[PDB]
DNA sequence: CCTGTGACAAATTGCCCTCAG
DNA sequence: CTGAGGGCAATTTGTCACAGG
């Protein structure tokens, strides 16, 4: 109910140009805990195999499987920050590697350092056994937003805008025609989300002429 | 211009089993 | 017994032609 860590990051992150699976994705939850905690600093985190299967329920070999491509396929990936404003950061500088076994240890670019404490009352939070029975990575991407905006009763309202959306998410070219982000995109993340989570969510669209625009995301904790 | 759906390609899931220490 | 490995069938994604508006 609440035994997994709560998560804090600048808005910065939540609002920024990326793909990465959902298995990395679950592994940046866990760096940035790592982070969280020092006092001057560099990101070298660790990555025990043993936890990795026991805090998302998976077989010892299947575990490092995952944690064994999401670390191979970081290679090359790139995050783009904003304001306006523009710019473009490796996520890792050196591979991340195994000195005994059932260990990791990543190098984290230390230019990113800033962007995980940044600047209080300016940020994000959720509790991880949240987000953990997503298997969308982009379902993920919107649930980080509509905490964004979550106040302390559990609840909130929104509207995102879909040319914004498409561009922070980094979505498929595919989905700038709109039925098609009618099936893959929204009718599924709304559902994954609001099934997995202790959220209920609906939506309804705002035309603009001819033309859909921004979604009216609204919802209030399953408390009620 | 807008929409929804049918069908095909390509990528994911958890699952099953080998082998070295 | 743990984890660094190989493989799979089944399901979910990504693409796009077509029909009606
Ligand atoms: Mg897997």
């Amino acid at each position: 109910r609440k035994n997994s860590p709560r998560i804090v990051q600048s808005n910065d992150l939540t609002e920024a140009a990326y793909s990465l699976s959902r298995d990395q994705k679950r592994m940046l939850y866990l760096f940035v805990d790592q982070i969280r905690k020092s006092d001057e600093h560099d990101g070298i985190c660790e990555i025990h195999v043993a936890k990795y299967a026991e805090i998302f329920g998976l077989t010892s070999a299947e575990a490092s499987k995952d944690i064994r491509q999401a670390l191979k396929s970081f290679a090359g990936k790139e995050v783009v920050f904003y304001r306006k404003g523009y710019e473009s950061f490796p996520w890792f500088i050196k591979p991340a590697h195994s000195p005994s076994r059932g260990l990791y240890s990543v190098h984290i670019n230390p230019y990113l350092i800033p962007f995980f404490i940044g600047l209080q009352n300016r940020f994000t939070q959720f509790r991880l056994s949240e987000t953990k029975e997503i298997t969308n990575p982009y379902a993920m991407r919107l649930y980080e937003s509509l905490c964004q905006y979550r106040k302390p009763d559990g609840s909130g309202i929104v509207s995102l805008k879909i040319d914004w959306i498409i561009e922070r998410y980094q979505l498929p070219q595919s989905y700038q025609r709109m039925p098609d982000f009618r099936r893959r995109f929204l009718q599924v993340c709304v559902n994954e989300i609001n099934s997995r989570t202790p959220m209920r969510l609906s939506y309804i669209e705002k035309k603009k002429g001819r033309q859909t625009t921004h979604i009216v995301f609204s919802f209030r904790d399953i408390t009620s």
